[PDB]
């Protein structure tokens, strides 16, 4: 079918007017190289990181109430790299809608340039980019949405990292609402995989469901060191999922699969009285939960990492 959003080789950003605040979720290798920032950096933030202190304020305003009525917008405004290097942004903005007609994302559009542009290099600016953003609202309709619950600290956001950096972030700070992007070789096809992290703290629940409308697979995670996570599986993250999707894939997944076999961890377990869950209780759970797959991974490792994702994207496109 149509094209993957990586060869759209245009400057462009897609947001989630879901969320708080209306955050990126796909940003384009040209946007990363025009802006100077990381991937990361900038998926789960407001496009406004952009504006400096020259940027007309009403030209600003103008885009505001245009997502607010969702409707398109074409303007013109200086905008700042991460360094402070200014350029001009001819910037065009869509929303784009999902198979009922209810808006779904914006697509966002840069053309970049060293001065506002007029009459015919306006007018040919304008064409460029409005037959962009109609590129990339025929490619985001493939894109996967992956959905990450659990409770806190069971390593949601070290396995999005580790999947999509190979890093190891360490040192745990709560997460709110967070996106990741992977391009994934599925069956020698190129798969866009959207994964939306989210807060596992109760005190986020009335906010948590925000990114669950059109979610095409959820993975609902529970750490193998944790028996109170594992617990949590079946008391409340799979009757939420389902309250909200009743029809969509599960995929199960142990994390920190890597401690299971730790000393430590096994002897700080034993003076709980408690024990490892182990791979055929979790194939047990998923079973009693209607899982569609049961995995367990390591972020620190990267042990199975790379099976969830993959799975994750087959129980969407390849449903028996
Ligand atoms: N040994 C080991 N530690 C891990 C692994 N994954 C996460 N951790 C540790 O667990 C802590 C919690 O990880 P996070 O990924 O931040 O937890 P979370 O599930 O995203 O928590 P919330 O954002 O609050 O919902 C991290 O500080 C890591 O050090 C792992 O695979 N192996
Ligand atoms: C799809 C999308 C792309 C955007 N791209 C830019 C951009 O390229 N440059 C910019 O200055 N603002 C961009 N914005 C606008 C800001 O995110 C924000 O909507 C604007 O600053 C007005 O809202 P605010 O007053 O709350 O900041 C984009 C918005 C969306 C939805
Ligand atoms: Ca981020
Ligand atoms: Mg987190």
């Amino acid at each position: 079918l149509a094209t993957t959003l990586e060869r759209i080789e245009k400057n462009f950003v897609i947001t989630d007017p879901r969320l708080p605040d209306n955050p990126i979720i796909f940003a384009s290798d040209s946007f990363l190289q025009l802006t100077e920032y990381s991937r990361e950096e900038i998926l789960g933030r407001n496009c406004r990181f952009l504006q400096g202190p020259e940027t007309d304020r009403a030209t600003v305003r103008k885009i505001r109430d245009a997502i607010d009525n969702q409707t398109e917008v074409t303007v013109q405004l200086i905008n700042y790299t991460k360094s402070g290097k200014k350029f001009w942004n001819l910037f065009h903005l869509q929303p784009m809608r999902d198979q009922k007609g209810d808006v779904q994302y914006f697509i966002g559009v840069q053309l970049d340039g060293t001065e506002h542009v007029r009459d015919a290099a306006e007018r040919e600016g304008v064409m460029l980019i409005k037959k962009t953003a109609e590129n990339i609202d025929e490619a985001a309709k493939e894109l996967i949405k992956c959905v990450v619950v659990g409770d806190g600290a069971v390593g949601k956001t070290c396995l999005l990292i580790s999947y999509t950096t190979n890093a190891f972030p360490g040192e745990y700070i709560p997460t709110v609402f967070d996106n990741y992007s992977a391009n994934v070789m599925v069956d020698g096809k190129p798969v866009n995989l959207g994964l939306w992290d989210t807060a596992g703290l109760e005190d986020y629940d009335r906010l948590r469901p925000l990114s669950y409308p059109q979610t095409d697979v959820f993975l609902i995670c529970f750490s193998l060191v944790s028996p109170a996570s594992f617990h949590h599986v079946r008391a409340k993250w799979y009757p939420e999922v389902r309250h909200h999707c009743p029809n969509t894939p599960i995929i199960l997944v142990g994390t920190k699969l890597d401690l299971r076999d730790d000393k430590d961890t096994i002897e700080k377990l034993k003076e709980k009285k408690l024990t490892p869950i182990t791979y055929p209780q979790g194939l047990a759970m998923a079973k009693e939960i209607g899982a569609v797959k049961y995995l367990e991974c390591s972020a620190l490792t990267q042990r199975g990492l790379k099976t969830v994702f993959d799975e994750a994207i087959r129980a969407v496109l390849c449903p028996p």
